């Protein structure tokens, strides 16, 4: 039922390769994928440059669940 949701759940399957089950609201890809900031800011830059929109260097830190970085896009898209 959801656009942004959808999208960016899709682009971390097939871009981490995981499974879209796990990819919730409350997944923390740092935690509940195990990654660090690094993995963080490559996913932040891939969604920026596929939706074609400017956030800041600071978003990538206020991202910390899929809810986050998907609302932040769809945020942004507008």
């Amino acid at each position: 039922m959801s656009d942004t949701a959808e999208r960016v759940k899709k682009i971390v399957v097939e871009h981490l390769g995981v499974d879209a089950d796990k990819v919730t609201e409350g997944a923390s890809f740092i935690d509940d994928l195990g990654a660090d900031s690094l993995d963080t800011v490559e996913l932040v830059m891939a969604f920026e440059e596929e939706f074609g929109v400017e956030i800041p260097d600071d978003a990538a830190e206020t991202i910390l669940t899929v809810g986050d970085a998907v609302k932040f896009i769809d945020k942004a898209s507008a």
